[PDB]
């Protein structure tokens, strides 16, 4: 009565090598399904996170590797170019000969650098402004500094785009390394220290004096001027509510309410929003709906920008520009960012060029590289069985809202309307291996040189933001993918209201048809519930069905979401991270991901138990000694077998919408009751607390 | 029938995933067995070559981190100094902060560097001499330049240490190399680039001018000067023979026959020789015997060193000394290495820090890092068994004697008398546990520096050299083991006629207690037929049973076992290896490995005969449709399951004695006659060849 075939072997002794039978499963899950896999694993100097779902993110880079290095003479112009990119960006050789000269001749395009500028006011102070400034590298090169300018979709309205204004990134992850105490010292000396080495080789290259004394006060300004910038943003946590988001507005009345001062002169939004849409030929009027997302940065913005001069505003809008392209000049402006890598990832090299050229053709030519990835490592026979995959979860959650006490029922008679109403996307879109002409014309404008990387990331960046800025005008694309085909992980829009389960997830051990049905559910099961309950989520349950942000909630229902939810908030606030030193999990910006792991668990393993009683029992595997029900677990959290960087660990906590793998099993598990019953766990145990959480 | 234990499982896992069922065994069965290797596994970016073999070792160096990188308060002081030394190796951020000043304060111990010198002349010219440049080279740092001089183990005298005079090496990897056409073109290339690089940093961080003309003018000099003793070494083919190269002579017919002119005086071999053995204070009388092994060597040198300034050897003897310590600097002295490094192995990055350290520390500590490895790794339970496997494969091969032809009756009875005498070591040294005095004591002269690596490998040098010169006088230790336990591999001493086994290599696939005996026996039970076999090929079969280089081969026995021993040269010469860009095999340099490889799973596979014949059938594997004397045969064949890079397959196949793992699977079974009876291959198929060789 025990499976014996070819892979019933090679699937159950994955499951051993990573588990460690020697720990309890009811004191610690994490380790008594990883205790083997941290043993065996250690942390690459390449990554700052490793686990087994970064490691399937390292097996799709090598299969893209194949497909790319390979010139197959007889393929499309859409696929020469993939490939033609892609030798560009592997050939150190011609990029080392270079140095810098490919990103200091177009530093005149951007106003250029002050601080490396024998004479910049003479030559760009004349003709300088700061509408025109931010938005040369906002349109051409798709750099967002001090004001964030983009083109998305309209939350009221998901068929028509809409100009959104928004409080901009910055140079560290997020804005707590700019309190530059404690555990983010190392970071602010590095960057600024990045700064000043990057500053030091760019006068070496252009025969310029390097004034040192000049350089070390110089560039502090900029790191002045982006702390006060920083200080001025709006806290991540009161930007989960989008309703509290949303403030349309007319340009005028932007105009009116901030106002910003800029070497003693008003600033222009009209000017500034015109120089950005005049690229693509769309004239902006006075008249125009903008919804403003940040109000009260920009009203902490005006006594900022006002007591520096526009030579310290070009610094630390053209440091942003620069930072992101030194790793892309010769060996000698490369490493000027391993102490500022290190000191963000805790990574003592880059990873792999053909690694990172892989991403890259893969970021930028998402149906090309697509195209060739499910050609080469994606089954057909896989799309009629997660879609019935899909059809039994969402079935499932809809038969779950009955069982849930804290809402009423007339917000349960359009929670299933918006369930009924949620659109799938398996696989991959069939148009970019049926129409070569289709995929031809898509890259038609693009033209790839050999021994001209620069000069093609460059041509990304100009495409990419004249591709976006374009839609303002026209409606949203029903039919657009939100994502590649080549992509390890699972998608959902709220205002598209879809799920998207790229081929590149649907693997092992997420899903196989030579795989059993209890690491099935256990895998792609838990993932479509995730996603699925990512629609009901802190965000997501403010859109309704047709994805417009619209309030569908009673008063009494709303606020019990809200109750609800306030335990997964407490409960992974409390989590201690070994790695981070002690610090705790953000319980706020994890919300999001927290409900959709412990709803997409449980309703995975519905789904399964109405698999086991309507299809029957499944045959053991051999070599462990699990039922098909704790074997349910035992795959979902061999999923997230990793450990991160010490590094890495701070950046993850306050960039990181997840929790990290080892909390995602204890605190998905500790809500479960269905877990408890299967390992048979006491009372008051770590992984069966008597409170437990409970949203969907 | 069938095992069903937890080790079964993953280990009939590992077969299935490593073979290629689709593939034909007597097509080619190294495709048959390690296609599916081939598609699961890619070489990474810091592996020259990525095989089954090397996993284990770099399986390995993750237990040698364990137990290195904590230290503990029980540890004895050479533990405490392998942790010291192991420390002081990962503190990347120490040895960046010391650039190259570690490097530049010790160059004048080696009459500096010409190019790197504002004026060498005025400041070593004075006191510089080819004897004390050569021998402060070789006494304190292990550089061989120009003349290779080492204190070993006298061939004829198997008891005694005496002096050697042998050619030395190359900066390139063999003689061949200085060609620089064809495959050796980007070889060339790189080396004379990284030898100006060098310079340039050395003299920027001295703050001395550079002139890229100067430099590269003194640097191709350096390779025209290198060229030409390249050309003066005789071939590797031309080494094999032990009975050709001893030539014993005293130190006064050395001076008669081997004169060197230098800068216009004469070369004084006694100034030489005792400038080095001064160092452990013994003198090197004209009645010294010593062991010339290059004499056509030593005769081309003259027309040759007479042509070239003091300046001109300096700069190719000191860059000898800095190219292999410039990647024990700072990170800019490690890139400096990346084109020449790339274009000798393929690799694009150096490998992890903490690999290196571990295998640093393994290296210079074997008894104390193989002390820390036995006790976390090693079950002492195995030795037991393992012996008992020697004695079935050593009673086979004396066996075997009767089924050889080719041999006289009184030569069988010689050989059956070395075979007998074969002393064993399995596993470890007794004393590297059980006596913490002696490792202890074995240490007492480091002492190592918390922040000093630099200062630490240089006093590693020093103690390396003086370990072996201090023992011209001394009796060859029988009891000293060749080899470290924490090794994967497996040894065999002509002079000691004994074959080590250290722990290392005993484990899977090769050997473990919860592994089928087939595997055992086509696993650690082949090594140790290829380890019996080495005292009987081209080479090992010129000792006797003590040891001593004599003859005890009769002219017609010698003269038939080269005429078996040619089939070999032919069938591995004749394979064309496609990674290496279709160069042949070397049969000649490979003949060695490829007797002993070829006797030894003969062997291996008549003692797992006669294990069956006594002990009865085993149980089958799990989802292997496969007999144990077919997996047998598999287990042998995917310890190779591996690839190279094209960089590294020129590489190796000038510098590796043993043939590719591809070549080593097919020439071997190839040549077994069992091989194609046990999976049942036509005759003259690929795999099957009518015609087989058959040494042992
Ligand atoms: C990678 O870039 C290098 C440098 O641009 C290329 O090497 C050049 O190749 C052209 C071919 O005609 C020669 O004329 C140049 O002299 C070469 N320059 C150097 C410095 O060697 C190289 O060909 C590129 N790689 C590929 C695959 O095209
Ligand atoms: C935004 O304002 C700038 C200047 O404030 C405008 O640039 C001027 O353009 C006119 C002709 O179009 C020239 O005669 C001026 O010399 C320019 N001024 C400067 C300082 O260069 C720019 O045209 C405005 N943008 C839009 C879309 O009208
Ligand atoms: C390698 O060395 C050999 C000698 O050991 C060189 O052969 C000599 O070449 C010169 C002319 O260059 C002749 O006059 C001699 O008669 C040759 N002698 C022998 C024994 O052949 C050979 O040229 C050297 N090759 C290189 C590339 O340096
Ligand atoms: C060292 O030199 C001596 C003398 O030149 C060599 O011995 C001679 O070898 C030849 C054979 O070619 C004989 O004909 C002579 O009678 C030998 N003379 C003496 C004095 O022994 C000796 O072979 C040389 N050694 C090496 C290793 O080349
Ligand atoms: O963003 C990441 O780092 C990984 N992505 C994730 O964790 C989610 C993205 S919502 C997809 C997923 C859900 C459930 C299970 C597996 C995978
Ligand atoms: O040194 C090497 O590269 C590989 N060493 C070997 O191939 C031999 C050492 S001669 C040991 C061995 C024999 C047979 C099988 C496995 C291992
Ligand atoms: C941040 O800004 C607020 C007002 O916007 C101000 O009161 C506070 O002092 C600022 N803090 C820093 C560190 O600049
Ligand atoms: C590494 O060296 C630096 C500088 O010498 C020192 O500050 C640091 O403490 C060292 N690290 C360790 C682990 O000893
Ligand atoms: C070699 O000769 C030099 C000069 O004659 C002398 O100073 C030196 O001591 C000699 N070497 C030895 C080892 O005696
Ligand atoms: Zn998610
Ligand atoms: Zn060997």
């Amino acid at each position: 009565g025990i499976c014996k075939s070819s892979d019933c072997i090679k699937s159950a002794a994955r499951l051993i090598q990573n588990m460690d039978a020697t720990a309890e499963p009811c004191t610690d899950f994490f380790k008594y399904a990883c205790g083997g896999w941290l043993k065996r694993n250690v942390i690459p100097e390449t990554s700052s996170r490793y686990s087994n779902f970064d490691i399937l993110r390292d097996e799709l880079e090598v299969i893209l590797k194949d497909v790319l290095q390979e010139p197959k003479t007889e393929d499309i112009v859409a696929v020469q170019k993939a490939k033609t990119l892609y030798r560009s960006c592997v050939n150190e050789t011609a990029i080392d000969s270079r140095g810098g000269q490919p990103l200091l001749k177009l530093l005149p395009d951007v106003y250029g650098w002050p601080v490396a500028t024998q004479n910049w006011e003479q030559t760009y102070g004349t003709s300088w402004s700061a509408e025109k400034s931010i938005a040369q590298l906002n349109s051409k090169y798709g750099k967002k500094v001090l004001i964030n300018f983009f083109v998305g979709t309209d939350d009221k309205n998901s068929m028509n785009h809409i100009i959104h204004i928004d409080q901009p990134r910055l140079g560290l992850p997020s804005r707590d390394y700019y309190e530059c105490t404690g555990i983010y010292k190392e970071a602010c000396t590095a960057y600024v220290d990045f700064m000043i080495a990057v500053a030091k080789l760019i006068r070496q290259e252009e025969g310029l004096p390097i004034d040192e004394n000049q350089i070390s006060v110089e560039m502090n300004k900029v790191m002045e001027l982006e702390k006060e910038i920083a200080n001025a943003t709006t806290k991540s946590e009161d930007r989960n509510d989008p309703m509290l988001l949303y403030n349309k507005m007319t340009l005028a009345q932007i105009q009116n309410n901030f106002s910003l001062e800029i070497n003693g002169k008003p600033f222009s939004w009209s000017n500034f929003t015109n120089e950005i849409m005049s690229t693509v030929n769309i004239n902006i009027p006075n008249e125009e709906d903008v919804v403003v997302y940040a109000p009260e940065y920009l009203i902490k913005l005006k006594p900022i920008l006002t007591k520096y001069s526009p030579r310290d505003l070009q610094n630390l809008m053209s440091w942003r520009f620069i930072m992101d392209l030194v790793s892309s000049l010769s060996r000698t402006y490369k490493d000027s960012r391993n102490a500022f890598r290190k000191a963000l990832y805790g990574t003592t090299s880059e990873s792999a060029t053909w690694r990172r050229c892989a991403n890259y053709v893969n970021g930028n030519m998402e149906n090309a590289v697509g195209r060739l990835y499910v050609e080469a490592a994606f089954a057909g026979e896989s799309k009629h069985v997660v879609e019935d995959l899909i059809a039994q979860i969402r079935e499932v959650f809809i038969q779950t809202l009955d069982d849930l006490t804290w809402m009423d029922a007339e917000t349960k008679k359009k929670a299933e309307e918006k369930a009924l109403a949620i659109k799938e996307r398996i696989g991959y879109p069939d148009d970019i291996v049926s129409n070569d002409n289709k995929l031809n014309n898509e890259y038609l404008e693009l033209n790839y040189k050999e021994d001209e990387y620069f000069e093609n990331i460059i041509q990304n960046l100009k495409f990419s933001q004249s591709k976006q800025l374009k839609k303002l005008r026209e409606k949203v694309d029903k039919d657009e993918w939100i994502t590649g085909a080549a992509i390890v992980n699972a998608f959902y829009s709220s205002g598209r209201n879809q799920i998207v389960f790229p081929a590149g997830i649907l693997q092992p051990p997420f899903f196989s048809a030579q795989q059993s049905n209890s690491l099935n559910y256990g895998g792609i099961g838990m993932v479509i519930g995730h996603e699925i309950t990512h629609g009901f989520d802190d965000n997501g349950r403010n859109f309704n069905k047709d994805g417009d942000l619209v309030d569908w909630w009673t008063q009494q229902s709303a606020n019990n979401f809200k109750e609800q939810s306030q335990c997964m908030v407490y409960q992974y606030g409390n989590f201690s991270w070994d790695l981070a030193g002690g610090q705790h999990l953000n319980g706020i910006n994890t919300l999001g991901e927290n409900i959709a792991d412990n709803g997409g668990i449980g309703q995975a393993y519905r789904a399964y138990q109405n698999y086991v009683k309507k299809n029957g029992e499944e045959k053991l595997l051999p070599g462990i000694d699990l039922n098909h029900k704790q074997l349910f677990f035992l795959n979902f959290a061999q999923v997230w077998c990793g450990t991160y960087r010490p590094e890495y660990a701070v950046n993850s906590i306050k960039t990181d919408v997840h929790s990290p793998g080892n909390f995602r099993i204890i605190g998905s598990l500790q809500n479960s009751v269905e877990f408890s019953e299967a390992f048979q766990c006491p009372k008051n145990s770590y992984m069966n607390p008597e409170k437990k959480c409970r949203v969907w």
